[PDB]
């Protein structure tokens, strides 16, 4: 019986097996854009993703991860608020069983229908292992993902899933180009917080970016056709894989944009 996203185990029953779900920076958070104050210090925001190295995609029962090979320095987030060098080390995405919810971060309480989560950890720390013991360990860039036109880029991560459709499945996922996941602004607020699953550690700096990808009903739908459950147990469909928004507390969003 461990914590998951159901009525028994979901998001409001983590806090005691983690303390921490209850602590003074954990995310996600509502995104207020009134209150999101300009920050004419934050230096331009650097995506270098071109040499990045896909090699798998993996269902972990809470989402699906496309992993990338970090041994080495080559996709990475740098500047913005960032102090460093932070590395690709895998994506996932959270979703909705409807098209009116499925985001973590929302903005002005409104619920985006997905929230892509491309993970980096900070390369001074040498490991993410060690990385997310720090408080700035990791730097997670958040993207809102709307139901409307389909996103090309994003169909060879759809057209895999029926591969991976249960807990504990992976599957080769090599050559693929995360840059096709990405918007066309990079205009984002930023804020410091934790991880959005157990332990939920408070080792993250925040990116979200303001603009919305869209993606196909038809492309989300299939997403909605993976399993929480492990092959051969009662089917328990993957929707709904969300943790809702936080206390903000003693904390400012910050906008890198008008
Ligand atoms: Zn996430």
């Amino acid at each position: 019986h461990h914590a998951g996203y159901g009525k028994h185990n979901g998001p409001e029953h983590w806090h005691k097996d983690f303390p921490i779900a209850k602590g003074e920076r954990q995310s996600p958070v509502d995104i207020d854009t009134h209150t999101a104050k300009y920050d004419p210090s934050l230096k331009p925001l650097s995506v270098s993703y071109d040499q990045a190295t896909s090699l798998r995609i993996l269902n972990n029962g809470w989402a699906f991860n496309v992993e990338f090979d970090d041994s080495q320095d080559k996709a990475v987030l740098k500047g913005g608020p960032l102090d460093g060098t932070y590395r690709l080390i895998q994506f996932h995405f959270h979703w909705g069983s409807l098209d009116g919810q499925g985001s973590e971060h929302t903005v002005d309480k409104k619920k985006y229908a997905a929230e892509l989560h491309l993970v980096h950890w900070n390369t001074k720390y040498g490991d993410f292992g060690k990385a997310v013991q720090q408080p700035d360990g990791l730097a997670v860039l958040g993207i809102f993902l709307k139901v409307g036109s389909a996103k090309p880029g994003l169909q060879k991560v759809v057209d895999v899933l029926d591969s991976i459709k249960t807990k504990g499945k992976s599957a080769d996922f090599t050559n693929f180009d995360p840059r096709g996941l990405l918007p066309e602004s990079l205009d984002y607020w930023t804020y410091p917080g934790s991880l959005t699953t157990p332990p939920l550690l408070e080792c993250v700096t925040w990116i979200v970016l303001k603009e919305p990808i869209s993606v196909s009903s038809e492309q989300v739908l299939k997403f909605r056709k993976l399993n929480f459950n492990g092959e051969g147990e009662p089917e328990e469909l993957m929707v709904d894989n969300w943790r809702p928004a936080q206390p903000l507390k003693n904390r400012q969003i910050k906008a890198s944009f008008k």
